């Protein structure tokens, strides 16, 4: 007996697959307005992710697989807003049309939200279970075709925007960091 979720898990298993409404209020105040083209690259990749998912998974588990993409992009609504909130309060801008028409900032962003549910292996990746495959680092570098310099220039700010991150997924974010840095020199 005894809930073992966690959370991050519990509260993301509850949130919503859409932006927020104060999320929302952030793209309506850009320059030029984000949401279509944000919209769009959850959509496409969603895409990618589960033909990719599947290809690695094998036979039907394709329900695992798209609950896996949803709590990703969920994590990923929940750290930009999160990310918006901390950056206006630092520059006293509530403009932020640059950062949020930028594709690297999103698949960046998008991945790392993506690594660390992978890492949770949800349900856990086990001798038998359906996504009982390892799919941890690089291999959403690869199912985005993300470089590996841009992933970790999200890490410490997706940290520090996300409290609700356990020890073990910190240690391995700063794991998949220190990898990157090895294969950089």
């Amino acid at each position: 007996v005894m809930n073992t979720i966690q959370q991050l898990m519990m509260i993301l298993n509850s949130a919503s697959d859409q932006p927020s409404e104060n999320l929302i209020s952030y793209f309506n105040n850009c320059t030029v307005n984000p949401k279509e083209s944000i919209l769009k690259r959850v959509k496409d990749i969603g895409y990618i992710f589960k033909e990719k998912f599947a290809k690695a998974v094998g036979q039907g588990c394709v329900e695992i697989g798209s609950q896996r993409y949803k709590l990703g992009v969920r994590l990923y609504y929940r750290v930009m807003e999160s990310m918006l909130k901390s950056e206006e309060e630092r520059l006293s801008i509530q403009n932020f049309s640059k950062l949020l028409n930028d594709n690297i900032f999103h698949m960046s962003l998008l991945a790392c939200a993506l690594e660390v549910v992978m890492a949770t292996y949800s349900r856990s990746t086990s001798q038998n279970l359906d996504s009982g495959t390892d799919l941890s680092f690089p291999w959403i570098l690869n199912v985005l075709n993300l470089k590996a310099f841009d992933f970790y220039k999200v890490i410490e700010s997706f940290i520090k925007a996300e409290g609700n991150l356990t020890r073990e997924m910190i240690k391995h974010l700063e794991r998949c960091e220190h990898r990157i840095m090895e294969s950089l020199a």
